[PDB]
């Protein structure tokens, strides 16, 4: 049982992949940007896995200081956009600090790149992102809400690293 926190700029497509991922199905999904908690129970290798993710925007991209973000999770999935130097740079910021705040051990970190159909432009480099995810020992993933297959790939790849990071902490 681990809850993964979602950190994605505005209209980055959080709610889109949150619904497409959790359900594992690309549905119409065309609502505003409401915050909430989601859940996804699945079995990997016969082993049960219960994940719960949240999409919030209290103040900052996610606010490091007390602001309803004092949840009790055990995961983190930051969504970076292949078009918003803002989405990926802030994600790298909130992380640096956040990490610095908890000063804990290796926790499940997932760097997912949403809005893949935009990658056609790819403003951020797969590398820079690689070195980043490698820095925190996180996994770098690039998918699209409008695409299930990609999502799925993010579901397995994450649970996987989730395993490694678990061995550490
Ligand atoms: N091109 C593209 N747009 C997406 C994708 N996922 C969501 N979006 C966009 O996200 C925008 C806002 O919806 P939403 O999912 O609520 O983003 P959120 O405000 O960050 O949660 C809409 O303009 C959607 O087109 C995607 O996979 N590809
Ligand atoms: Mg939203």
């Amino acid at each position: 049982s681990r809850k993964i926190a979602i950190l994605g700029y505005r209209s980055v497509g959080k709610s889109s992949l949150t619904i497409q991922f959790v359900e594992g199905q690309f549905v119409d999904s065309y609502d505003p940007t409401i915050e909430n908690t989601f859940t996804k129970l699945i079995t990997v290798n016969g082993q049960e896995y219960h994940l719960q993710l949240v999409d919030t925007a209290g103040q900052d991209e996610y606010s490091i200081f007390p602001q309803t973000y004092s949840i009790d999770i055990n995961g983190y999935i930051l969504v970076y956009s292949v078009t918003s130097i803002k989405s990926f740079e802030v994600i790298k910021v909130i992380h640096g600090k956040l990490l610095d705040m908890v000063g804990k051990v290796q926790i499940p970190i997932m760097l997912v790149g949403n809005k893949k159909d935009l990658h056609m432009e790819r403003v951020i480099s797969y590398e820079e992102g690689k070195a980043l995810a490698e820095s925190w020992n996180a996994a770098f993933l690039e998918s699209s809400a409008k695409e299930n297959q990609t999502a799925v790939d993010v579901f397995r790849r994450i649970i996987l690293e989730a395993e490694k990071i678990d061995g550490a902490a």
